[PDB]
């Protein structure tokens, strides 16, 4: 009846983090002075360069280059000694206007609440009764422990730690009829960048003590927990040094860590109107509601859209065996309970506010009770 | 007892695809000089722009500009009026050595049977007994409809095509004993690129006439069935000059659709250390091999690894109740017959051969007997 499941997340540092971070740095500039920008920004990173490509098309007056910079300021890159600097490095901007086919076909002259999906796609919710916050323990678990990265890098705890990160759970549940309950942790690995100055042996000795005892109850570790700290044995070059970052490259980190089900579509860098980001958010605002109103213990939810298209094209719920109703009736109760168009989920959770650099680090769910994180009280 | 899921894909054109297919004719190229490359090459597409970023160790001498030319020649670019021309597009470069932190801790003075993951990560493999190449139905469809549409571009049948196309299908399913059970096509959108010439009643009865007819049997559709042809009404500009394109933005139109699972990882511009790729290939052949050799109808695989790790960290196996053998009896199985560390999986599924770029559109798995396809005959 056990089994095993692993789940990773990455620090604010780490290059394809740094590129959502940044493009929704960009959106949150639109938003705070044209609630309605139509915002599609990609980032790429790599030594010295940030780039930002896509299409905007918006009434605000935005400075990129400071933008840009701040958001890299407040990861922590800045010295060439961390192999990135805010100050110096190279921001080029392809930005155009949004395709005036698209916006044509989506949201001119048409009403809000009858907009148009930004684009097709598919996407999923999910929700799960083992943490209080209705998410995995393995990627909550993986999310606490970067996050307990960039606190003690923060107050100089640990000098030697840079900005870039990778941490991964793997956790033993058993199976419930059909929630899973955790055990113990399996095994977990912490990368880290790091000074030239700082032994193997001092960072791994930290990263058990000052890191892991920190974030992980003892009641889940033992004497068989395996252990991987520093594994490459050496990680000074690091953030887009190390490795090119991309928008969009760490979507199953954004989201449950590999449960549930994913429809592919990136987060960062876009307005409501594209429903990769507001299906999804209200995807997770129904499991969520289903799981604190008690209708079931975990629960899966599936939606997709055509683009110029407001309803939902087709709308699943998966609950595990751990609802007494069946699907068709949890179907009935969610279609009473909300309505899935993007111009009433923009009014349903507040999507023209600039709070999405909060979003990009750390997972988009299970967090600081953002709107789709605060479940509906169901009426049926 | 029955349900709807829903898939995507995209065509050739797609400028996330573009990327894909760029990012694996370089790793191509590095291959057929030097088996051994070290690659991690990341593309973005914007109007007139394609850029590598990333990072390659090799002894090849390879031409960039003729490769990324090449490339986009192949997908059909070739003129301004298409929105992209591989004669006349900027080719930029920001490649630099792999990160030599990353190279001593992964594979140099390594055998290379223990060579170590090149990263962290986990990844899935999944395979369903309800089509023969072992593939949901609604992705293989959706591929099918793109690959038609590229079909009549090349070869004159629809002039008006452009190389740029998405499509989705939602399937109305049976659950049977853990298995599922395809009923009727519920939905199918197509969108696609086209010229100024033609008008939109011409496209969608060519879409429903030429393409989903001569894709998806007619016993699937009905007089209920629901078809968004061209639902934006007008899609001139596409390509690159619509859309940003990136490099591992469209992971789950190359695995399985949103059945499964996913890790996170993209395949493409990746050589074989980069577990992201290998794995998700092992994993995929483990699956495949589970259900073609009678153990189970549909099952799901999950595997992860550490940086500089050789073996798996974590190994399950779940039948979704489709076999009579537990996790731990096909555990046990798949330990006996199969060797997941990265250096033992380069040789049983050829993975220095330059054959990327053909995976690189219309889905990695269930097409064209790839070594990961073909299954292994267990022994237990
Ligand atoms: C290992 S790199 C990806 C592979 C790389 N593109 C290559 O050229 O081999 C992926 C992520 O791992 C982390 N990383 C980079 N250098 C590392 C090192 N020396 N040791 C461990 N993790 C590292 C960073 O978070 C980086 O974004
Ligand atoms: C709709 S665009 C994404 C949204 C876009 N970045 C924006 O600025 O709104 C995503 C994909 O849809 C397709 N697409 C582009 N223009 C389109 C149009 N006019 N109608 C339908 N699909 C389109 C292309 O395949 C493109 O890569
Ligand atoms: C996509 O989300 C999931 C999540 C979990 C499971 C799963 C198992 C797995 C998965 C391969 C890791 N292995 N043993 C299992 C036993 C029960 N359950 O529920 C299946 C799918
Ligand atoms: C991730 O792969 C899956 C695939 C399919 C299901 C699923 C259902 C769903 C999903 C929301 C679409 N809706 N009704 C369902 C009934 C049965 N089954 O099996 C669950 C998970």
């Amino acid at each position: 009846g056990t089994f095993l499941f692993t789940s990773e997340s990455v620090g604010e540092g780490h290059p394809d983090k740094i590129c959502d971070q940044i493009s929704d740095a960009v959106l949150d500039a639109h938003l705070q002075q044209d609630p309605d920008a139509k915002v599609a920004c990609e980032t790429v990173a790599k030594t010295g360069m940030i780039l930002l490509a896509g299409e905007i098309t918006s009434r605000a007056a935005v400075d990129y280059q400071k933008v840009v910079r701040e958001a890299v300021k407040h990861i922590g890159y800045d010295d060439s000694s961390k192999g990135f600097d805010y100050k110096t490095c190279n921001v080029l901007v392809a930005l155009e206007q949004q395709s005036p086919d698209i916006a044509q076909g989506v949201h001119l002259d048409r009403n809000e609440e009858d907009i148009g999906a930004g684009d097709q796609g598919l996407m999923f919710g999910y929700a799960t009764d083992e943490t209080e916050e209705c998410m995995p323990l393995t990627i909550v678990l993986a999310h606490k422990l970067n996050a307990k990265l960039a606190e003690l890098r923060r107050n100089g705890t640990l000098p030697w730690l840079r900005p870039d990160s990778k941490t991964q759970v793997t956790v033993q549940y058993m199976q419930d009829r059909g929630a899973v309950l955790p055990i113990r942790v399996h095994t977990i690995v912490i990368s880290v960048q790091h000074d030239e100055e700082v032994c193997l042996d001092e960072m791994r000795d930290a990263l058990k003590e000052k890191v892991i005892k920190a974030v992980v109850p003892a009641k889940y570790l033992d004497e068989d927990t395996i252990y991987h700290l520093q594994p490459s044995g050496r990680f000074v070059i690091g953030g887009p040094q190390g490795d090119a970052g991309l928008t969009g490259r760490k979507i199953i980190v954004d989201t449950y860590g590999g449960w549930g089900a994913h429809g592919g579509g990136a987060f960062s860098g876009k307005d409501y109107t594209k429903v990769d980001r507001s299906a999804a958010y209200a995807a997770r605002w129904v499991a969520k509601s289903l799981v604190k109103g008690g209708l079931c213990r975990r629960v899966l939810v599936q939606v997709s859209y055509a683009i110029g298209v407001s309803h939902p094209l087709s709308i699943s719920i998966f609950h595990y065996g751990t609802s007494q109703k069946s699907e068709r009736e949890l179907l009935e109760i969610v279609k009473k309970n909300f309505d899935l168009r993007p111009g009433v989920i923009v009014r349903d959770l507040d999507l023209k506010k600039p709070i999405y650099q909060r979003t990009a680090a750390y997972g988009h769910f299970g967090r600081d009770s953002f709107p789709w994180e605060v479940p509906k009280k169901l009426k049926y």
